[PDB]
Formats: structure tokens, sequence, C-alpha cells
């Protein structure tokens, strides 16, 4: 059937993230000094991969283990699965920008041109974009056949209750813990990363240019190389682990609600329960998430290789953004008529929401994919240096530090409510349209083209490993130049693909409350009405408590994830400044710095710390919900998703802001001042402070979110009636 | 009988503030100088206040005209009098700090010890708090004598119906008046002051410390005026209506609360109305926390007497704390016997949440009271150089300036998550003993010695404006390194304060969740069950929409504050950038520096700013009710109440820690490093980066919550059916 057509899209994602790979690495490569270096990061990088990868999948299969126990096994299959799958999404990522980086320094350095830097790079983060969207519908794919019409899991649907007095959907509970799974692994892989990244980065740029005077990247510090391997291991690895999860959240959820909605809208008639919905339609709303996900992957991979030739403009902006829209825009069109056709006679529809006929969710798509693409005008509008904010930001940088630091947080408050107002007309049209499944298939349309969006977001961090390889070995001021262009347009489309993540993840965690509500039913209570099952009320001591509580949560798990990154940051500022004191010649580049030490710092804090943040993700439902039952684990997530939701793009917008606007003054736009001037340090100052926020703190409050939900989707049926208190 | 007695508590609180300010007043000036400083910060104090004062009361007058007009006239009438008597603290308040900084200066002078200063700055800080306690409750007990008695609004306490279709209750609509008049001239006056205050403490902190190597407060600056002027009305006035709005808060949420489930709590038998609980218990617990909140100022009034009078200890903290604490307990066993006599027989509370007998609102008043005290201990603990974080924070400056930021950062998100879960903990188990309004009453316990509080508190101000003056007219450094003792102990007290105006603020909150949902009801809905009414659904897209909303608000809120004091702020560091440039003499101390300048910035930009804050707090629930509905405005002010309650101790504590950070460095407590060295200039911009924080972002959360949801309550008859969408 065609069926299997569409099965055959994400392993021609694999092919085309295999090709784009074959393309890039057959690049001629720069200099023997720059392999040696790039084969250094690639040592450091790849070491810490593998140690990061031995404890989260030892972990990953103790969990697994202990789901398979406390649940059916499927649920540890899924969840072994969409772990490889995340975890295989990073891994391929990382192994293949490292590789690529150089291949932009050399276009830069021979070419003295744009373009050709910005295709590689854009055929780089291409190949992980390609990966992601491909291992997500592979492993959903793969659950969905194997799990749901081989073994039948799709066809009974009914509620079930296994030992321990869990009340199940089996299928629901596979793709739960799919999703779970591919949770976990994204936390762990990207705070490891983070902190790994994010104290290197901060040591090196605070001491190197504000202590020692030196330029970004100098090779005569000893944190640079700490710097670059941590730019290819976790702003790469963690973010395709992240928008992976994303994806594979928004969809699962859809699939979830839609799966738990057909045993559930029984009408007791004199002891006899009577379904008001069909059977085969609440199995097309389970399919269709999966073959949208499908078409809108498959018209991402039409606009990035339409991309990637093209007549290369003088302007990479433009192009990815061109890029975007054209994934869009033929995601929407096909769209149209997949769900027209799909969805054309089941009848079934206006029980469960649905208003104007079958093209409902095609309408809340379409509020889906138009509100992340708002989402990402407003993130570029606010980071880019081209207009007014970041612009405001950077020329402050006059007035002293604390201008910086304040104005930045200004901003990154700011720019909070742009983005929030558009997730809330699109919450409100989404549900006007389909309901619930409405807002859960907007979550996917957000994330529809999930491959662009990881291309265009990985885009940045080649750019920023070609630049610390141009400043290494002191090339022209035109691949400096060039490669800062990129470096600022990826800091951009970080913003942007935070923004994306953050916003499906409040969808589908609107859809995980309705989902949530559902799976507290038992057998027994079979009959009650959907409306008062729905019922999560705020006067409620118990659940506004909990929304409280869990605020605190968000906010200290922030607050830990700072902490563990100025720990390794100081240590390093401490190394650094013993490095330079300590070694002759070191500062008139006549001795080579020990770069090891510095790796070694931020390596073995990260692995140290990287383990509590997701054990709390996943245990606080637990204690929460045996403690106080299900509604102050009900609050708990509504307040986890508010504080999420605002400390996230709070973060992202300001941290790039800040970088932006340093990037700002170093391109000399602000006139008199430059590099080593007082406001320069300001805004350097800035930046450091802005690291640990966008790139540890921001994304995994998107993750913990679903995470939390997820593991109170499954846990709840326990402490529903077995709580203490 | 004995109400005219309790009634003579405030009166009796009133002349006490009196007679402190006798009793200090008289106290010796220090020199011609000092006199001559004073009478400057005196002038320009004197002249903010005027113009504020009189813009805020023209609005005020406007407002409470139109609130005459499409509500009772006696809201209007309540709203003007609590306006006036929120101002009026204030007035009070900085009148007399401003007169009472000389006195403490002069004793630490002559005396060399910290006794003296400790005992005129505590008198200096009871003038104000007895004039919060006594204006609020005198303001309160006017309106219920004049508008409950008198005029019989306590005794009908049925729902009526006036023109334009809003459904009140006449003394609920009338004390809703009082306290939103009460909430705006808070609001008002504590913004502009705020901006006032900080923009000229941060540019001239900033330009004074780290760009000229100027020691604090230093009378070479233009901008140190500025900066004390700016403590005297923002740090002093914006204090007292503040706190005196939360208490009149609580107070008036309680009424409101226990007004309305009269005629709410009624059952419908058969076409018929039964009122499930007489009158009489009603009325009494209308009646109750006024009585309440007189035994806690009289308490009160004994504690700071006794301290007062004490003999005067080397340690100034555990003064305060053991008024606190007497206070305090004084409040509690007074409240155990007020609470069993009064309640004795009123056969109506099983039906309204009372548990455990009559004596469950004193168990609740109990879990507030503690909670609150367990606030400030958290609070101190986080913000004092003598326990752990803050000494971390403050010898984290050796590392740079961007980890001192990053290290406040994470401070402050840390330390929300004890005083939440002490809320938690508060909220559930003062709904265990007396339900909603075992929470409202617990709302009133926290801030039941209201009056130690905003002393302790405003005993702070005093000496940092001691330490300005003494350092001005250049001292002996004995009298410096008192003035930063008491100045640092006032920046924890402040911290404490802070703590408790929200969590009082929070539980208020919970209770006019409650009230909001009850104002909904139509005489033709009396009908209907209290559980029924009672139900803020989640999963309803408009609820959580407008709980994301909400929190955007706030955060935009917060940013719009950091950038109104950014403005004269930067403005007035390029002022004294200008003025050390332009002026032979002034850095030599030979050439008096243009202070007036200074003053018209901040003026200027403050008296512009202030407008838009309370504005925006009064129309939002406003449009967007009338835009769509009742249930996205709860929402709204659920996310605001979380976003607040975060955002509020964030910043609170993180910018009490940092300040007392920097004076914990320039105490010379790290070894080496002094008051000229980096570390010290990364602190002070630490301190530069947590000042509009704690002073300007923090408070104006627990007031914009409060006026948010009283608004909302009043004018929530009109768009419940009257909703365009
Ligand atoms: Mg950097
Ligand atoms: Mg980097
Ligand atoms: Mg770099
Ligand atoms: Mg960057
Ligand atoms: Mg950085
Ligand atoms: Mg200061
Ligand atoms: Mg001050
Ligand atoms: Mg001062
Ligand atoms: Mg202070
Ligand atoms: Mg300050
Ligand atoms: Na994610
Ligand atoms: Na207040």
């Amino acid at each position: 059937y065609v069926a299997a057509l569409f099965f055959l899209i994400p392993l021609v994602a694999l092919g085309f993230a295999a090709a784009n790979f074959a393309a890039v690495v057959r690049k001629p490569e720069g200099t023997e000094r720059m392999k040696e270096i790039s084969s250094y990061i690639r040592s450091g990088a790849d070491s810490f991969l593998a140690h990061e990868t031995k404890a989260i999948f030892k972990v990953a299969i103790v969990i697994a283990i202990l789901l398979m126990i406390f649940t059916t096994w499927q649920t540890g299959v899924a969840f072994l699965l969409g772990a490889v799958m995340s975890a295989s999404a990073g891994i391929v990522g990382m192994k293949m920008a490292t590789r690529a980086n150089v291949r932009v320094a050399e276009a830069a350095r021979t070419t003295k041109k744009i373009g050709p830097a910005l295709k590689v790079a854009y055929q780089g983060g291409s190949v992980m974009g390609l990966s992601v969207g491909g291992f997500a519908l592979l492993g959903l794919v793969l659950v969905y056949l194997i799990f749901g019409k081989w073994m039948g899991q799709v066809d009974n649907l009914n509620i079930y209750t296994n030992w321990l007095g869990i009340n199940f959907v089996p299928f629901a509970m596979t793709v739960s813990g799919y999703a779970l799974g591919c949770s976990i692994i994204a936390m762990f892989d990207r705070v490891g990363g983070g902190v790994y990244t994010k104290a290197a980065d901060m040591a090196a740029d605070l001491v190197g240019k504000t202590e020692l005077n030196l330029p970004e990247d100098d090779p005569r510090n000893p944190a640079t190389i700490a710097d670059n391997v941590g730019d290819n291991v976790g702003d790469v690895a963690g973010l395709g682990a992240d928008l992976l999860e994303s994806f594979v959240g928004a969809i699962v959820s859809s699939i979830i609600l839609a799966s738990y909605m057909f045993p559930i809208y029984v009408q007791k008639i004199g002891e006899n329960l009577v379904h008001q919905v069909p059977k085969e339609t609440i199995q097309a709303l389970i399919s269709y998430p999966i073959f949208f996900a499908l078409v809108g992957l498959g018209c991402s991979m039409l606009g990035i290789l339409y991309v990637i030739v093209k007549k290369p403009s003088d302007n990479p902006q433009r192009e990815l953004n061109i890029s975007l829209w054209t994934s869009a825009l033929l995601t929407v069109v096909l769209t149209a008529f997949l769900t027209y056709f799909y969805l054309k006679d089941l009848q079934g529809l206006d029980v469960l929401g649905f208003r104007f006929g079958a093209i409902s969710p095609w309408f809340s798509a379409i509020i889906g994919i138009f509100s992340g693409i708002l989402i990402g005008f407003w993130a570029e509008y606010y980071t880019s240096y081209r207009y007014k904010p970041t612009q405001f930001l950077g020329k402050s940088s006059i007035e002293g530090t604390g201008m910086v630091i304040s104005n930045g947080l200004s901003l990154g408050m700011k720019s909070v409510f742009p983005p929030t107002l558009t997730l809330v007309l699109g919450i409100l049209f989404a549900d006007y349209f389909a309901g619930l499944y409405g807002v859960a298939i907007a979550a996917l349309g957000m994330l529809s083209f999930v491959a662009t969006s990881v291309s265009v977001d990985s885009y940045g961090p080649i750019a920023d490993n070609a630049g610390g390889i141009s400043e290494m070995c002191e090339l022209d001021p035109e691949v400096r130049k060039i490669t800062d262009h990129l470096d600022a347009v990826g800091n951009t489309t970080a913003a942007i693909g935070k923004g994306f993540a953050i916003g499906s993840a409040i969808f589908a965690a609107l859809s995980l409350f309705a989902s949530y509500m559902f799976s507290q039913i038992s057998p027994s209570d079979i009959g009650k009405p959907p409306s008062l099952v729905l019922l999560l009320n705020m006067l409620d001591a118990r659940v506004i408590a909990g929304a409280l509580l869990g605020a605190a949560i968000t906010y200290y798990f922030s607050g830990y994830l700072i902490s563990a990154v100025t720990k390794a940051a100081m240590k390093m500022v401490d190394e650094i400044r013993r490095q330079a004191r300590e070694i002759p010649g070191l500062l008139e580049g006549k001795a080579k710095p020990d770069y090891n030490r510095c790796i070694e710092i931020t390596s073995d804090n990260a692995l140290k710390q990287m383990g509590y943040p997701a054990f709390i993700a996943i245990l606080t439902p637990l204690v929460t919900g045996f403690l106080l039952g299900a509604e102050f684990v009900g609050g708990v997530l509504i307040g986890t998703v508010l504080s999420g939701a605002m400390l996230a793009i709070l973060t992202a917008n300001s941290g790039g802001a800040w970088d932006n606007a340093k990037k700002y003054l170093e391109a000399g736009n602000l006139e008199g001042y430059g590099k080593g001037s007082e406001p320069h340090k300001a805004l350097v100052i800035g930046d450091t402070v802005g690291d640990p926020l966008k790139d540890t703190v921001g994304p995994s409050l998107d993750i913990l979110i679903k995470i939390m939900s997820v593991v109170s989707v499954i846990a709840v049926s326990i402490f529903k009636h077995v709580h203490l208190f």
C-alpha cells in the first residue's frame, strides 16, 4: 500500500543525510595544522560523548527494565528504541559537525566569499536535521507497525489493568515509553554537554578577553579548545536530541490523546456502555499525526534539497528563512489534501471536538505552523542586531556593565510577551477548530518541519567552530568577518529553535494535561462522562500549591544548572590565570598551553553534575504523587509548564541578544569603541552571563516539562488512590 | 462596649508614632554641614513626594469617581479613604526618616557605639510601622463602623444588582474599593520612588566606585544626594504604602470571602433557598479579622515599646529578631483567647470549612505567622553575609564580574524553593484547618504584626542615609563601620519584609480566587451549590491561555520597570561623566558638584514612567475580560500569581545577597582585596544589577497581583455574559 511508501520517507531521509555527509566530507580541508587541531577537538568531543553515552545508556537500561517490570514490556522496549534514536541523532550530529567545520574555514579562506561557507555549513546542519526527523519517524513508525498492527494494540484500545494497579492503554503506554526514553536521553545529553560548553566558554571568554586582552579564540588561551569541543558536544547533539524529543513529544501526545479518547467517551445507558465514537475513526486519528509528520518531513526534504543547490545569495539568513518558509508552505498545502482525503468520511468527528468538518485538524495544523513561524520572527527580531533591540543593547555598553546586564534581563523579560500571545491565540484557535486533539496536532504543526528547523539551528555551531579555527591559525580577516556573520546568524537560529521547542512543548503540555486526566480512570469508573473527567480545579488547595511548588522546582532547577556551570567555570578561570602566570612564553606565542587540563575540569564537572537533573525530573511526579495525590501533581505540571515557558524564552532571547550585541560591537558598528575597549568588556561580561542561561537553562525546561508530564501520565494510576495524605 | 476599647488601639498606635517622632526629633543634630545636607535631602524628597502625591491623587479622584458611577458610591468613598491612609503612611514615613537619619549619624559619631544608633533608627522605623498598622486599621474600622453598622451593609448581606448589570454585595464592594485604593496608591508611590532611587543609585555607585575610584557616598560625586533622597523616597514611603496595602489586602480578603459566603451557601430545596449558615456566624467571621488585626497591632506595640525601652546590645539583628519574635508570640497567645471566646457559639462552622471546632482560624493564623517567620529566616540566610551563600557570592568576585552576576542570579533562583515550600505547606495546612477562610486568615496571620515588620524594615534606609551623610561630611571611620553594619542589617530586613509581603499576597490571592468565583453569581443563579461555583478548570483553553498570558504580562511588567530605571540611570551616568569632565576641582574636593541635575533626571523619568504600570494593572482584567470572558481572566490571575511569586522572591533575595556581598568585601572580610580592587568592582556591578530588581521589580508584583485580582473581582459581573468572544 501507500503506507510502505510513507515508511520509505524516513529511510530516504537517512539516505539524504548520508549523501550530504559524503558531499561535505569530500571537501579538501584547510591545512595539516587545521586538520590536527580539528582532530584534537574530535578526540575531546568523541571522548566526552563516549563517557556520556555510556552512563546515560546504563541508566536508560535500568529505567527500561523498571518499566518492563512495573508496566508492560512494550513500554521498556519502545523506551530503549527512542533512547537509541535520540542518542544516535546526537552522535551522528556531532560526528558530522566535527568534520564539517574545517570546510567552512577553507571555503571562506580561499574564496573570501560568504556563499560557499554558507552552503557547506547548511549541508552540515542538514545531515543532523534529516538524521533527527529520520530517526524519530523511523522509531515511531516501527513502534506503530510492530506493536500496533502485528500485536494488535491499536485493535483493542480498551481500558486494561495490569498488576500493581496501573490502568493503561497498551499502545498509549508504549508510545509513552518511547517519548519518555527520548526525553531522558535528551535531558542527560544537553545537561552534560551544556554545563561542559558553558563553563568552558565562560572561563575562556571572561579571562581571555577581559583579564588578558586576548582576541576571541586565541591559541594562547588554553580554554579555547575546551570552548570548541564544547560547541561540538553541547550546542549540537543536545539540540538534535532536544528537537527530536519535541517532535516525538507532539506526535506521541496526539497519539495518546486519540487512543485514550475511545474507551472513555462511552455513554452509560442502563448499565450498558455505548461507544459514541467508532473504532475506525479513532484509529484514523491515531495514524493521522504519523502520516502528517511523514509528509512534513518530505516537504522539509524538498526545501532543504532546494536550498543546498540553488543560486547562493550573499545573505545567509534570508536563505535559511526561505528554507523554513518553503518547507512550511509545502507542508501546509500537502497537509490540506492529506487531511481532506484521509478523514473524508468518518462521521464520528462531531462528538470529539471537530467543529468545521474534517478539515479542522488541518486548520489547527496551520495554527501551529504559523505560530512557530511567528515565534521565529520575534526571536530573530529580539536577537539579531539588524533590528532595534539588540542594537540598543550593544550601544548601551557605553554606560557600563550593569547597564548591559540590566537591559539584557529586561530584553529577555520583554521578549516573552509576543510569542506567548502568539501561543495564546494559537491555543484558543486550535481548540476552536478541533479542541484538545486540535491543540495536540498544532504542537506537531509547529514542528511539522522539524528537519528544516534542526538544520537551520545546527548551521550555527559549525560556523562558531570555523571561527575558532580561523582565529587560531591567524588567517585573513575576511575569514573572520564571514565566519562571524555566519555565527551571529547561527545564534539567531538557536533562539528560533528554542522558541519552536518551548511552544510545541506547551501545546503538547496542554494535550498531556488532558491525557493525564484521562489516565486516572479505572475500568470500574468507565461510565463517567467526559466532562466530569476533564476537570483540574485551581481553587483546590492541592492544585494551586502544586503549581507554586512546580514553579519553584523549575526555578531551583535553573539555579542548579547555573551553579553547575559556574563551578567548572570558576575552576577553569583559576586554571587559565595559573597557566598564564606559570608558563613562560605562553602569552608571547612561544609556548603551547595545556588544553587537556581545561578539558578535564569541565569534563569531570559535567559528568558529575549531569546525573541529578534528570533524576529530579523523573522522581518529582512520583514523590509528589504518592505524598499528596494526583491533583497536586497536576498543579505541579501546570506551574512547571508556565514557569518553564517564561524562563525558556527569557533566557533564549536575552542570551542571544547579549551574544549578538557582543558581535555587534566586535563588527565595529559602534563608532569609536572597539574590541579592546571597555564597552566591549561590558558586552563580554553580559555574554558570559547569558551563556549558562541560553545554552543550559533554556531548553532544559522544554525537556523537563514533557518528561515530567509523561511520567505523571504513566504513574498517575498508582497514587490516584494509593496516596498517603 | 469592648468594641470602642479596640477602636482606641489604632489611635493609641498613632499616638505612639507621634510620641516616637517627638522623642527622636529631640535628639541632637550633629553639625551645621549635617543639618545643611539633611535640609537639602528633605527639600528634594518633599518635592518629589509632593509632585507624586499630586498626580497620584488626581488619578485617584478620577478612579474614585468612576467607581461611584459604575458601582455604589460607598466603593468610591472607601477608595478615597484607603488612598488617603496609604499615602499618609508614606508621607509620615518619609518626613520621619529624613529627620531621623541625622540623629542616627550624630549618635554613631559621638558615642562610637552601635547601641544608640540602633535605638534611634529603630524608633525611626517604629514611627512608620505604627503609622502603617494604625492607618490601615483606622480606615478599615471607619469603613466597618460607618458603612457596616450605621448604614447596615453588614445587616442585609444579600445578593444585589445595580444598573449596568453588576451583581454586588454592599460591604464587600465597599472594602473592595478600600483595598483597591490602597493598591493603586501603593503601586504609583513605589514605582515612581523606585525608578527614582534606583536610577540614581545605579549611576552613583557604578561611575563613582568603578570609574573614578571614589568612595561610596563621596561628596565629590554629584549623584550621592540623589541616592540618599531616593532612599528616603523609595525605600521608605513605598514600603509603608506597600505593606499597609498588603495588611489591608489580607484582612479585606477575609472580609469579602466571609461576606459573600452567606447568600451563596444556600441549599435549594424545592425552589426554596435554605441558609445552611446563620447570619450571626457570617457577621462574626466578618468582624473577626479586624479584631484579630487590632490584637496583633497591640502586641506589636508591646514588642516595639519593649525594644525601644530595652537596654541596647551591641548586636542589632538579634534585637530586631527579638522584636519580631515577641510580637508574633504575643499575637499568637492573645489570638488564642480571642478566637476561643469570640467564636464560642456560632453553630455554622461545620458547614463552611471549619474542621477542628472554632479554634481553626487560630490554627490557620499560626500557620501564616510561622510561615512568615520561616520566610524571614530563609531570607536572612540567603542575604546575610554571616552565613554561607552571601559569603560565597562575595568571595566569588575574585573570578570576575560575570561570575558575580551568574552566581547572583543562581542564588536568586535557588532561594525561591524554601519559602515557596513553606507557602505550600502553609496553604495546605490552613486549608486543612479552616479551608479558604483558613487561608484568608493565614494571610492576615503572616502580617498580623505588620507594624513590627514595617518598623524593622524601615530601620534600614535611615541607617543607609546615616552612612551617606557620615561619609559626605568626612567623619571618623568608626561611624562608617557602625552605619554599614546597621545598613547591611537593614538590607536583610528589606528582604524579610518583601518575603512577608509576597507570601501574604499569595494566600490572599487564593482567597481572592474564591471570592472571584463567588462574585459571578447573579440573583437568578443564587440556588447553585457551593461546590459547582468554586470551579476553575485548567483544561479549559481560556484558563491555561490566560495563565500563559498573565505570566508574560508579569515578566514584561518587570522588564518595563527595569528599562524605566535604566533610562534615567544611563542619562545620569552621562551627566556624571560630563560634570566630572567639565567641572575643574570637582574630583579634588575644591568645587561643589551640581546635584540638582541628577535630581532632575530621575525626577522627570520617574514622574513620566510611574503612570503606566498602575493603569496596566487596572485595565488588563477589563480588556481581557470583555474580550474573552471570566475564565480567561481567572487564568491571567493564576499565571500572574505564580510568576509574580517567583520573580519577587528571586529579585529580592538576589539583590539583597549581592548588596550584602558588596558590603561583605567592603568590610575587609575577604583577605587581601579591598575597596579599590577589581573584585570589589565586580561586586559593585553585581549590586548595580540587583538594585533595580530588588527595589523596583520585586514588590511591584506583590502589589500588581492584588490590584489586578481586586479589579477583576469587581468588574467580573459585567463581562461574564457581556463578553465579546
Ligand atoms: Mg563565547
Ligand atoms: Mg562557542
Ligand atoms: Mg567561541
Ligand atoms: Mg554565538
Ligand atoms: Mg557564549
Ligand atoms: Mg548602592
Ligand atoms: Mg540606599
Ligand atoms: Mg547608601
Ligand atoms: Mg543596602
Ligand atoms: Mg544599591
Ligand atoms: Na524537547
Ligand atoms: Na502590597
